[PDB]
C-alpha cells in the first residue's frame, strides 16, 4: 500500500447563526474542518481533518497541501513499521519548520495528515483507532512516538516503564470499556451566546440526560456570569459538577479576582484562564484560585510547551486537543508526560469532529496507559454528529466505544460538496 | 491616507547555490520573502515583509492576504492616533487567532502586515523609522503597544517609569547614534556548509574590517565544530569574541555536554541549544554550560513567551526578531521587559532584509528605551542587499543610522519582478 496523493477540503459549517460555540474570546465561530484525504492504489482511503473556526481554514489547507510533498510516494509499511521516524520525517523539512515550528497553521494541518495516516492504517487492520493502538505491546506504542525535545522530562526509557506497568490489565479494561463506555461532560448548555432562558432549559436537559458534569463560558461580563452561574445551579442541582471556561481572555490579576469571585458556584475548576503560551500565568493563577483547579491544553501547541505546563505544575487538568498538534502520536506523548506527573488528562472536543477523534484517545489512555477513567470526563458537545459516517454515541453521560475501523472521522460525501467554501 | 489595496510577492532567492545561511537545522535555506505592499491614494506605499527559507513561504502569503481584509479600508489617521488599538485590531480577529494565536504563519504575516503600516507611517512624515519613533515622547511610545499578556510582569505603568527615565538623554544619544552608528557581529564567515578554506579566507576579512563578534554555526558534527573552531580561533585571533548558533537541534543533556565540550573556544554564548519553545529546558542548559551565556530568540513566537524567558532567568542575550513576532510594535514590548530586567536585546538578521528591519529596532531601544549600545551587538551578515533601494550600511564593525524615509525594506522593482516564485 502507497500513499498516491491526496485531496483537501476547505469545509466551512454556519455554526454563528444560533451562536452555537460561542465564548468569550469567540463570539461567533463558524466551525470549520480543514480536511484531507490520502489516496491509495487500494480500497482505502485515510481521512483526516484539523479543526478551525471559519476564516483562516484555507491559511491550514495551504499548509495540508505543504505537507503533502512529504507524504505522497511513501509506503504505508515504511510509516507504520516506525511511526516515531514517519513523524520526525513529516515535521522534519527544515523550511517548512520555519513556518513553526510545530506551531500555528504548519502543526494544524500536520495534525490533520498524520491523523489521516492513523484512520488509513486502521482501516488496512480492520480495527477502531483505539483498539488498533491498545492493541500494541509497550515497545510497539513507545514506537510511535517522537521524543525530540521530551527527553529532559520524559525520555523513553521511563515512558516504557509507564507502558510496561499498564499492560497487565489492559484484556480487563477494554472489556470494562465494552460495558460501560467512557465518562463524558458537556458544554451544550454553556455556550456564552445563549439567553438565560435557553440556558435554563439547556441545564434541566443535560441533568436529564445523566451527565455529572456541565461546563459553562464565562469571561466577558462579571455580572452576567454571576447570574448566569446562579441560575444555572439552581436547575442544575447542588450534586452537579461545575466547570467554566474563559477562553484565555484574562491577564494573571484579572483571572484570579474573577473566578474567586464566582467562587459561590463551587466550579471544579477554571479553564484556560489566560493565554495557552503562559505556562508561568497559569502557575500564578492556580495558586491564586486554590482550591478552585486550573486546566488548560485546548490550544497548548505542542508536545514541549505541555511538558512545561505539566513538569511545572502550572496545571490540574491536561486538556489535549486531538488536531491542534501533530495528532495521535504527539498527544500519546502528553498522555505519557500526565502519567508521570499522575495528573489527568481530559481532552477538548469543542469542535466538529473533535468529539469523533478524541473519545478515541481517552481510551487509548485509559487500555493502555493510566489506566483509569471513572474519575476523569471527556468534553462532549452535541454539534454536527449528522455529517460523519461513524458518529460518536454518547447516552447516560458516556461516550460508547467506536466499532467501525478507521478514526471516527470520515464524513459523508455529500457533506464534502455541501460545505465547500 | 487610506489604505486602499493590498499586493503580495512571493519572493524567493536561490540562496542554496552557495550554501549561504546554511547550519545545522537548515542545511540547504533558500532566502525567502512573503512581501506585502499596502496601496494608497497618496505617493507613498507601505513596503513590508516576513522571512522564510523556501518552501512554506506560500502559505505565509496566504496569511497575509487573510489579515488583507482587516487593514485595506483604514484611515492612516485612525492608526497613528492609537497603534496599540489598531494591533489588536490586526491580531484580534478571534478565527485567525484560532490560527494561532500569535504564532506561526498567521504572525509571521502579522509581522509583515504591521512593519509595512511603519514603513508607510514613516515615508508619510518623511524620517527613517528609528526616528520616527524615537522623537515620540514616552507616552505616544507607549501608545504603540499592546500589552494583553503582559502585566504580570510589565504593566503599562511600569513600562511608561522605563520610557520616562531614557527620555531625558535622547538627544545625546541620538547625536552619539549619529557619530558612532550602533556596532554589529557577523556570522558571515560561520555558514556550516563552507569549506575549512573558505572559513580561513571569511575569518580573515572579518577579522581586517574590525568586527570585536563573530559567530559560527555548529551542531550538526562534534568533530567539525571542534576542527572549525580550532581554525577560527587561529585565524581570527585572541583579541576576537567568538559565538556559536546550534539552531534549536539539540537535546537539554546533549546541549551541555557538546558545548561543554567547545569550552576550549571560548564561546561567548551558545545560541538556540534546543527547542524556541522550551523556557525551563534553556534554563537548565544556562546552569549546565555556566560561565558559557545562553542566547535564543530568532524563532520565539511572541511577547508572552519572550516575557516568560525573561522572567524566569532562561536565558543572558534576549535576541528579537524583526517580523518572526507582531512586527515592530511587539519588539519594542519585548524591548520594555528586557530593559526592566537589565538583560541585552541581539536582534536575529539572518535573512533577506532583516539587518534593514533590525538596525531601526535596536536604534529606538538604544536612544529610548535601555540607554546603552556599547555593549551589544546586533546580527549583520552580508547577503542580498544588492536588492534594496536604501540597504544598510555597515562599516568598522557598526551600522550606519539610516537617514531616509521608511524601514529601510523597500525591494527595487527589477526584484520584485525577477524573484517571484
Ligand atoms: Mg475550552
Ligand atoms: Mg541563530
Amino acid at each position: 500500500t502507497k500513499i498516491t496523493g491526496l485531496r483537501t477540503y476547505d469545509l466551512r459549517f454556519p455554526t454563528s447563526e444560533g451562536l452555537d460555540g460561542s465564548d468569550a474570546m469567540n463570539p461567533d465561530p463558524d466551525y470549520s474542518a480543514a480536511y484531507v484525504i490520502l489516496e491509495t492504489e487500494g480500497t482505502h482511503e485515510g481521512h483526516g481533518l484539523t479543526f478551525t473556526i471559519g476564516r483562516g481554514n484555507e491559511i491550514c489547507i495551504a499548509a495540508i497541501k505543504a505537507l503533502g510533498a512529504l507524504v505522497v510516494g511513501l509506503d504505508l509499511d515504511w510509516i507504520r513499521e516506525d511511526m516515531g521516524r514517519f513523524w520526525r520525517h513529516v515535521t522534519g523539512d527544515s523550511q517548512l519548520r520555519w513556518i513553526g515550528p510545530d506551531k500555528g497553521a504548519i502543526h494544524l494541518a500536520a495534525g490533520a495528515v498524520v491523523n489521516a495516516v492513523w484512520d488509513l492504517w486502521a482501516k488496512d487492520t480492520g480495527k477502531p483507532v483505539w483498539r488498533l493502538v491498545a492493541d500494541m505491546s509497550p515497545a510497539e506504542i513507545l514506537r510511535l512516538i517522537d521524543f525530540r525535545y521530551l527527553t529532559d522530562v520524559l525520555a523513553p526509557e521511563e515512558a516504557l516503564d509507564l507502558l510496561k506497568a499498564a499492560e497487565p490489565g489492559k484484556e480487563e479494561r477494554i472489556a470494562r470499556l465494552i460495558e460501560e463506555g467512557y465518562p463524558c461532560y458537556t458544554t451544550s448548555a454553556g455556550w456564552l451566546g445563549y439567553s438565560d432562558e435557553k440556558l435554563r432549559r439547556l441545564c434541566r436537559e443535560a441533568r436529564a440526560a445523566g451527565f455529572t458534569h456541565t461546563k459553562f463560558k464565562v469571561g466577558r461580563d462579571l455580572s452576567d456570569d454571576i447570574r448566569r452561574l446562579t441560575i444555572a445551579r439552581e436547575e442544575l442541582g447542588e450534586d452537579m459538577n461545575i466547570m467554566i471556561d474563559a477562553n484565555q481572555v484574562w491577564e494573571v490579576d484579572e483571572a484570579i479576582d474573577w473566578v474567586n469571585r464566582l467562587a459561590f458556584a463551587r466550579p471544579l475548576f477554571i479553564e484556560e484562564p489566560t493565554s495557552p503560551d503562559d505556562v508561568l500565568g497559569h502557575k500564578a493563577i492556580r495558586e491564586g484560585v486554590a482550591p478552585i483547579k486550573v486546566a488548560t491544553g485546548e490550544m497548548c501547541q505542542n508536545r514541549i510547551m505541555f511538558k512545561q505546563f505539566i513538569a511545572s505544575g502550572a496545571l490540574d487538568i491536561v486538556q489535549i486537543d486531538s488536531c491542534r498538534m501533530g495528532g495521535l502520536n504527539e498527544v500519546l506523548a502528553v498522555m505519557l508526560v500526565a502519567a508521570k506527573y499522575d495528573l489527568p488528562v481530559w481532552p477538548h472536543a469543542g469542535g466538529v469532529g473533535l468529539c469523533e477523534y478524541v473519545q478515541h484517545m481517552s481510551m487509548i489512555d485509559y487500555v493502555a496507559i493510566c489506566g483509569e477513567k471513572d474519575s476523569k470526563r471527556i468534553e462532549y458537545v452535541d454539534h454536527l454528529h449528522e455529517h460523519f459516517k461513524h458518529p460518536c454515541i454518547v447516552t447516560g453521560g458516556a461516550y460508547q466505544a467506536p466499532h467501525a475501523p478507521g478514526f471516527s472521522i470520515e464524513m459523508k460525501e455529500d457533506t464534502l460538496d455541501a460545505f465547500l467554501f
